[PDB]
RNA sequence: AAAAGCAGCCACCAAUUAAGAAAGCGUUCAAGCUCAACACCAAAAAUCCCAAACAUAUAACUGAACUCCUCACACCCAAUUG
């Protein structure tokens, strides 16, 4: 019916997360990989991009890609790749306010990513809480 | 190389208008099914089980050599004794 993937854009086509996991349901991996590579080339690579693949009963696909994620997104915005081993103890990310405003503004895009709130405060609160759960803390 | 929500540890925020970084079930692994919440909502052993038997007429009856009623009283213990 519907599957949710998070394979990295730059990553061409692995095996487990796109081979047997999908073969059990019968698919055409060629077209899926081609569309994924096209969407990856359409924008700078090196960032995960979710997707809402719509598996039709006629063995046809209609991929629906979106904006980057939140984990790696904030990890790259703060400047640290690997996260903390124990949070919130092992602090790491220390983001200011202007960067948070900018990242929230550029994230406020795809409606499929839960954008049922008119103001942006409610939306940015979610990513702020997610960062708090991570080894990142909001400065100022 | 993997556990993403349950091989192991951390904090467990918070957007859905209004509620789990997940309380179970099932997944190598994700897939699927529920829940927390919201909208009216005790019996068994060998000859054969063993007293008939009734729930609905007024709390009181029956029941000794125990006590009493007429008379006179020494006349219900092993061994032993007087
Ligand atoms: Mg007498």
């Amino acid at each position: 019916g519907v599957i949710r993937a998070i394979v990295r854009a730059g990553l061409a086509m692995p095996g487990p997360p796109l081979g047997p996991v999908l073969g059990q349901r019968g698919v055409s991996i060629n077209q899926f990989c081609k569309e994924f590579n096209e969407r990856t080339k359409d924008i700078k690579e090196g960032i995960p991009l979710p997707t809402k693949i719509l598996v039709k009963p006629d063995r046809t696909f209609e991929i629906k890609i979106g904006q980057p994620t939140v984990s790696y997104f904030l990890k790259a915005a703060a400047g640290i790749e690997k996260g903390a081993r124990q949070t919130g103890k092992e602090v790491a990310g220390l983001v200011t306010l202007k960067h948070v405003y900018e990242i929230a503004r550029i994230k406020a895009q795809d409606e499929a990513f839960a954008l049922q709130d008119v103001p942006l405060s409610s939306v940015v609160r979610s990513i702020i809480g997610s960062a708090r759960s991570l080894g990142i803390r909001v400065v100022k």
